[PDB]
């Protein structure tokens, strides 16, 4: 049971100008999404302060960088607080219809595209690198979900029957066909020491066969 939903128009817009767009310095999705789940990783970290349980679906508190070149897919998991159904449906957490309004406002205004995270929707630049994203999450309050879009104007959200998580969000980026060197490890390597040194979570470059 998949069910589909439009993305509001000014979502649409934005990923549509992300797509179209020349920019060359596509490397920055890297450091929003790693920014994105460290937010997560301090929702979670906030929230156990005053309730120890909520930690009971998972200690650990990391961010885990896995490349597979036989997919071809780049994967960010973190074990951050996770989204809803309802989070995930509502722009996957964020306020993306003013986000997307001060954003584009600024790149009429001498702002370029790497800024994107200071306006809450760094999370659609993984559209700067994948044609397909899949999200996986758990939340301590629902069950595990599976958000996925090929942009276009609709995403797809679906319980999913996959490996189970425990707690947080996995972020599945299909890479373009010409977008393959951020499968490699020194690459993701120098990305990660030049934009996230100084990340408080440990960040694990996983390495392949
Ligand atoms: C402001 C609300 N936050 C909710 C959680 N976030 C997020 C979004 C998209 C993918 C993955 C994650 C977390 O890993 C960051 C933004």
């Amino acid at each position: 049971e998949v069910e589909t939903f439009a993305f509001q128009a000014e979502i649409a817009q934005l990923m549509s100008l992300i797509i179209n767009t020349f920019y060359s310095n596509k490397e920055i999705f890297l450091r929003e999404l790693i920014s994105n789940s460290s937010d997560a990783l301090d929702k979670i970290r906030y929230e156990s302060l005053t309730d120890p349980s909520k930690l009971d679906s998972g200690k650990e508190l990391h961010i885990n960088l896995i490349p597979n070149k036989q997919d071809r897919t780049l994967t960010i998991v973190d074990t951050g607080i996770g989204m809803t159904k309802a989070d995930l449906i509502n722009n996957l957490g964020t306020i993306a219809k003013s986000g997307t309004k001060a954003f584009m406002e600024a790149l009429q205004a001498g702002a370029d595209i790497s800024m994107i995270g200071q306006f809450g929707v760094g999370f659609y630049s993984a559209y700067l690198v994948a044609e397909k994203v899949t999200v996986i999450t758990k939340h301590n309050d629902d069950e595990q979900y599976a958000w996925e879009s090929s942009a276009g104007g609709s995403f797809t959200v679906r319980t999913d029957t996959g490996e189970p998580m425990g707690r947080g969000t996995k972020v599945i980026l299909h890479l373009k066909e010409d977008q393959t060197e951020y499968l490699e490890e020194r690459r993701i390597k120098e990305i990660v020491k030049k934009h996230s040194q100084f990340i408080g979570y440990p960040i694990t470059l996983f390495v392949e066969k």
